[PDB]
């Protein structure tokens, strides 16, 4: 309520909620799973601060946007063409588009298929990876013991169940410093599902208060964990759209930014990027795990205004 | 509206302001007159975002999307004023080109005098900038030329509004005219019975509106009414008193006052010796236009209105 609330119809089922503050050059903030606009709460006005234009987005299936149950609408295609329109209906030929976790898989497909669109593009732990024509995305997730999450959120209301079950046990398991998280995402099931390590009341983070885990409880009240979780059940149709592009490069100003603590989107997977994007700046956080913003600010905020400033403008 | 990107700021707790967004660069905010919306800068709009500006342009307290109490002290020019620079502040807007017209256009004068270090540049449609006299009563100035007779009609809550929410068709139609369509006679508001008198039941649509544009103003009026709109004119005494606190200063950033030579409420003649109150103040007027400025002429509006923003905004 002491921000300014936007909303953009992109489709006649779906509405684009987004918070914005400040004036200069457009910059697009993406949030990941299971996120909100909230998690950019210290980039907002800082960003502002700095002299630029923060639109902190809700992404679909969050918040106060559109929540269509269908997992067809959460694919790269559909999500990347929905930006497209955003920008179109609000009058913006270009915008810094800076993506965290899922958002920042979306930045790098928007920086992709739509350079024209794209002033500049930023990545928090996300790194970009070309399509292998010849290996199958289903492949690719059991090679590495570490993604078995992403198999058990695969089937529609088996982790909408847990997730839902209590809300404020949900973000206080998840939203952790990387020595205080219990998470066994490596083996997930046995019954226990994603939350077996932590209690029925786990103990609040270093990096969030009371408050701040409230606010998405109350978010996630709308629409529940079905939109969010559908992100990931369209493997197959974002390999096959990443397959169309084969070859070309990023030739727009770029920014990766990686997490030292991250073990799902480790800092390795970003290593020879700048083949496939020549322009390519990066950006390293010492003692920073999966929730970027929440655990390092100031380091965030520093690095991206750093480059906004130099790359961007 | 479908097609456009909006916004809304809770400026106070009952107050929320709607407004709609498109373009980028400096922020340019329009302030519509009575008894408008934000749609009547829909030419203006695409037009000064197209010019490399990012358009704000607001539905007022009162009006469509935007909060209507009912209290007549919600509409005095001083809560209207500090209104909109919290909603410069939730924004993270330093600074804003505040482009008024009608009762817009006093509220944007009122701005640059009060809080110009808020306000990059001005312009007003239509509105000239008077100087409070503090030796004269605000009711006498209005009695003294016969032309502003139907604002003393508009003093009395709900009689005005019954005769302007009777038929929503007929309001709008009856007021978005040219002035050689007009059929208004304002200045004999007392004999005859309301203010479209002279007007048919089923009155001719004018030739600078369309049947889809009428019917725009009529859906956006059927959720608050008229009493918000009206509540704008019955602020007189108490508009005048601030003004007064204001009294010997200038208004010092850069300023443009467009006059529309067929308007007979808000005549050219009223924005003479301006300059002597306003130092970088710029002239526009327009041949061939009504009190409907935006309505009346689209081109001309833009056209004058991004000149002045490239030379004196920027
Ligand atoms: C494919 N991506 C980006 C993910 O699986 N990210 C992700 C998001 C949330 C969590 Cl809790 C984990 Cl372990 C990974
Ligand atoms: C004090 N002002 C600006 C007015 O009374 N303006 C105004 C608005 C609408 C109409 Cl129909 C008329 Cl006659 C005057």
């Amino acid at each position: 309520s002491d921000m300014s609330h936007g909303y953009v119809t992109v489709k006649p089922r779906v509405r684009l909620h987004f918070v914005e503050l400040g004036s200069g050059p457009a910059v697009c903030l993406c949030h990941g799973f299971p996120e909100s606009w909230y998690s950019w709460r210290y980039q907002i006005p800082a960003l502002a601060q700095a002299g630029y234009r923060v639109l902190a987005m809700d992404m679909k299936g969050y918040g106060e946007s559109s929540a269509p149950p269908e997992i067809e609408e959460y694919c790269m295609e559909v999500l990347c063409k929905e930006m497209v329109t955003f920008l179109d209906k609000l009058g913006l030929s270009q915008a810094v588009f800076i993506g965290h976790d899922w958002g920042g898989m979306l930045v790098w497909y928007m920086a992709l298929f739509y350079p024209e669109r794209v002033r500049a593009v930023a990545s928090l732990n996300t790194p970009f990876i070309p399509a292998n024509p010849n290996m199958s995305p289903l492949e690719s997730i059991k090679a590495n013991p570490v993604f078995d999450y992403q198999l058990y959120f695969q089937e529609p209301g088996v982790a909408e169940a847990e997730l839902e079950q209590n809300l404020s046990r949900t973000f206080k398991s998840l939203f952790r410093a990387s020595d205080e998280s219990v998470l066994s995402m490596h083996k997930v099931c046995e019954a226990g599902g994603l939350f077996v390590n932590s209690p029925e009341e786990p103990s609040l983070s270093r990096m969030v208060t009371e408050e701040e885990i409230q606010f998405y409880v109350q978010q996630f009240k709308k629409s529940g964990f079905r939109g969010p979780l559908n992100w990931y059940r369209n493997m197959e149709r974002n390999w096959k759209w990443a397959c169309k592009s084969l070859g070309r490069k990023i030739l727009i100003p770029a920014l990766m930014v990686t997490a030292e603590k991250d073990f799902v989107l480790v800092p390795q997977m970003s290593q020879h990027m700048e083949d496939w994007i020549p322009h390519l700046k990066r950006g390293h956080i010492e003692d920073c795990g999966h929730w970027t913003q929440m655990d390092k600010p100031t380091e965030v905020n520093q690095i991206l205004i750093k480059w906004l400033d130099s790359d961007a403008r």
